[PDB]
C-alpha cells in the first residue's frame, strides 16, 4: 500500500504563533526521504495553500472561525480525495484544530473507520464551552455525533458532518481535561486512558485494551489523531500546550509501533509541532526528530531492528 | 470535611538551611488559593512559631535535640487540635524531622491512624544508629512503639509517645537505607515497596498491596508523610537528601491519586522542599510546582479531568 | 566466593577514542574499594597491556584487524586462567569489542555458561555486514557458532572458537539494529528484549523470561556483558554510540539486581565507559557512577537496603 503526505501548515485554530512552520520543519529533517526508505510508496502532496477568509468575527467566543472553517474544508477535501485512492493519509500540522478536516475526509472515503487520539488534552470542548474560543481545543467536538446540535452552528463550519461516535474513538495521554470536556467524556462514555490509566496498566496493557476495544468486533480502518504535547515536554518540549506527566518516548513509539503492526492504519495526523517555541534549538530539534520518528514507527520502523525480506546479507 | 494547612518552618533536623523557606515558597506557589479551589474547605493555619532553645548541646550524637523536640511538641498539639475538629491536616515543612509532631498530634486524636511514607530514606535510624545526629533522619524511631527504649532518652523529646507499631506503617520509595535502618526493618519486619520493589510491580499493584495491607481488615484513617526527595530528583530537585532512580512524577501523582480515591486521607506532610537548594531557579520552581501537584492531587485534582457537580457545562 | 577485576584499556574496536581510559576512570571513581565492602573477596588484576601489532591493515573493510585479535588474545587468557581458580570475572572495558575476549576465556572454564547482553545495538554485524569494519560492533558474530564460516577470517582472531550458540544468549535493551544485524538475529532466531518489549512487559516481567529462558532447564553460569550504552544516555551519556530511549537507571539496577539474586553471575563485562565523551565533567562522573552502581548491584548492594549477617545493629 502506498503512502500521502500533506501539508497543514495552520496555526489559526491556536492563538499562538509558528505551528503552521511544523509541516515545513518536519520536512527539514528527512520525513520524507525517510519514509521513503520504508517498504511503502512515498508521495509528498505539498502544504495546502490556505486562503485567510478576511474579516473573520469572533462568532461569540469561538475566534477566526471562518478560517478555519474553510482551511478544514480544503483539507478534508484532499484527503478524502488521496484516501478514496487507497493511499494512506498523512497530515503534517499546524494545530490540531485541522484534525477535522483529517478526519472527515478519512471517514468519507472511510465511514467505519477509528479513531486512536494521543494527547494531553480531549480537544472535545464545544463552542459554548471552551474558555478560549481556540478551536484547536474543539475539534473532537464537531467531528462528534453525540455532540450534535449540542451547541450553534459556526461560520465555516457548515460542511462538517459529524462522522464518528464515542464508541468509535479512544483517547490515550490525557491529563488536562477542562471541566467541561471531563463532563462531556463522562457522560459520552468515551472509552480512554489517561495517564493514570496508564500509570496503572502499562502502555503495553493500554494498547491491547485499546485494540480489542476498538477492533474486537469488527477490523476497521485506523485514524491516528497524535498530538505531540502528548508526550513528556521532555521529547515533544516544542509546543502551544506543555503538559508535565505525559507519555514517554517509549510509550510513545510503543503505541505508533503497536498500531503499525495492526496493519490498519489508515490516517495519520502528526499536529501541533510548533518550531518557534524552543527554549533552544535541541529542544525544536529533539521534538521534530522524535515526531519523525514516531512516524517511522507507525510505517515499520521497529526499536527491535529492520531488514529488507527476500535478502541474504550474509 | 475540611482541611488546616499548617505551616512548620524547620530546620534542625538536617545539618543543612533552608527548608523552613519550604512552606513560604510552597504558599508562595499558590498552594492554598488552589487547595481552595477543590471540593474541600481551606483555613491557613499559619506557620508555627518556633522557640530557638538557646544552647542546645548535643545529646551525644544528636544535634539539636532540644531545638527540636520543643518544635515537634508545638506541632504536635496544634495538629492533634485542629484534628479534633474533624479537619484534614497538612503541614508543610521543613525538615522530615518535623513528621514527629504531625503523626504524634494525628495519633493522638486518630490512634487507629495507619502511615504511608514516600521517601528515598526511612529515617528511621535511632539515634544511636545515625552516622550524624540529623534528627531529619530519624522520626519513624520516636514514633516507633518496637523501637521504644531501643535507645536512650534525648532532650526534648520526653513527650513523644511511640504511637505506631511496625504493621500500621508502609514505605514507598526507599533506595537509600542506613545498614543500621535496614536492620531495623528488616528486624521488625516492616512493609515497604523499595524502589526495586516498583519497578518489579508498577506503581499501581504496589497501591493495591499498600492499600489492602494497611487496610485490608480495619479501613482506619491514613497518615500521608511525603518527603520530597521521594521523586527522583529530576522532579524534585531541591532537597537536602537527593537519591537517584526515584518515583517519576506520575508515579507520585499515581499514588497521591489512589490515596486520595481511598478518602481516607486524615494527615499529610510536605517536607524537605528547600528553596535554597536549586541549580537553577526553574528547579527550585519545578519542585515546589510538583509539590503542590502532589497535594492537590491527595484533595482530589484528577489527571483524568475534573469538573463540579450538578452542572451542565453544556 | 571471590572476585577478580580484569582492567582492558582498549580502543581499536571503536574508532572514536576514549575508551581505554575507561577502566581508569571507574577505579577513580572507588570501584574497587566500593567492592571490597560487599560479602566477596576482591583483587585487582590491574589493566592488561595491549601491544599494538604495528601496521594493522585493513582486513578489508574490518579496522584494526589484528590489533584488536591479539588484544583479545591476552584477555581471553588472562580471564580464563582467574575463571579456573573459581573466582568471578569482572572486566572493566574499553570498548565492547573486547568481550570476544572476556566470553572465550570464561567459555573455556565454563563452557555451559549463558549470555545475557544489555545493550542498545547486538554488536552482531560480521566482518561482511559491517557498514564500518568496526570490531566493537562484531562480538557476537566470532564468538556465535551459527555464524562460524559465515564469513571469511580475520587475522587475529584466528584463536577464536565459537563458543555459544544462539539458545545461550540474551538481548536487552536493543533499539539500534541494523538490517544485516537484525536479519542475523530474526533467522538465527535469538531470543531478546528490545525497548519494544521492555515497553510492552516491564523490565521484571522481562527478566522472568529471561531467567526462565535461559535457566529453565540446566542452572548454568550466567555471564553479564553490560554495554553502558544501554542505558537511556541520561544517565550514561559518555559513550560512542548513545541512543535514545533506553534503559532507565532503575531498570538497568534491577537487572544487575535480578542477576545477583540468582547466584549465577560467573563473568561480567563494564564497557564503552569513555570519559573523553562528556558535554560535562558532570556526564562523565553520572555515567562512570551509575556504571559502578550497576556493578556493585550485581554484587549484592540492594536497592532495598543492605545489612551484615549475625550481627544486631541494636
Ligand atoms: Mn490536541
Ligand atoms: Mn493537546
Ligand atoms: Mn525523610
Ligand atoms: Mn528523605
Ligand atoms: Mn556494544
Ligand atoms: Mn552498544
Amino acid at each position: 500500500k502506498p503512502i500521502e503526505i500533506i501539508g497543514a501548515p495552520f496555526s489559526k485554530g491556536q492563538p499562538r504563533g509558528g505551528v503552521e512552520k511544523g509541516p515545513a520543519a518536519l520536512r527539514k529533517a528527512g520525513l520524507v526521504e525517510k519514509l521513503k526508505e520504508t517498504e511503502y510508496n512515498v508521495r509528498d502532496h505539498g502544504d495546502l495553500a490556505f486562503v485567510d477568509v478576511p474579516n473573520d468575527s469572533p462568532f461569540q467566543i469561538v475566534k477566526n472561525p471562518r478560517s478555519v472553517g474553510k482551511a478544514n474544508e480544503q483539507l478534508a477535501a484532499v484527503v478524502a480525495e488521496t484516501q478514496k485512492n487507497g493511499t494512506i493519509s498523512v497530515v503534517l500540522g499546524g494545530d490540531h484544530s485541522m484534525a477535522i478536516g483529517s478526519i472527515s475526509g478519512h471517514a468519507r472515503v472511510h465511514p467505519d473507520l477509528c479513531v486512536i487520539w494521543v494527547d494531553a488534552h480531549t480537544d472535545i470542548n464545544t463552542p459554548l464551552t471552551t474558555s478560549s474560543g481556540n478551536l484547536h481545543g474543539q475539534p473532537v467536538a464537531f467531528l462528534l455525533k453525540e455532540l450534535k446540535g449540542k451547541f450553534p452552528d459556526v461560520p465555516g463550519f457548515s460542511w462538517v458532518t459529524p462522522c464518528i461516535s464515542a464508541k468509535d474513538i479512544v483517547y490515550i495521554g490525557l491529563r488536562d481535561v477542562d471541566p467541561g470536556e471531563h463532563y462531556i467524556i463522562k457522560t459520552l462514555g468515551i472509552k480512554y486512558f489517561s495517564m493514570t490509566e496508564v500509570d496503572k496498566l502499562g502502555i503495553g496493557k493500554v494498547m491491547e485494551e485499546t485494540f480489542s476495544y476498538l477492533l474486537g468486533r469488527k477490523k476497521r480502518p485506523i485514524h491516528l489523531s497524535f498530538d505531540v504535547d502528548g508526550l513528556d515536554p521532555v521529547f515533544t518540549p516544542a509546543t502551544g500546550t506543555p503538559v508535565v506527566g505525559g507519555l514517554s518516548y517509549r510509550e510513545g513509539l510503543y503505541i505508533t509501533e503497536e498500531i503499525y503492526k495492526t496493519g490498519l492504519l489508515s490516517g495519520l495526523d502528526i499536529m501541533e509541532v510548533n518550531p518557534t517555541l524552543g527554549k533552544t534549538p535541541e529542544e525544536v530539534t529533539r521534538t521534530v526528530n522524535t515526531a519523525v520518528a514516531l512516524t517511522l514507527s507507525c510505517f515499520g520502523t521497529k526499536k527491535e531492528g529492520n531488514h529488507k525480506p527476500e535478502t541474504d546479507y550474509l
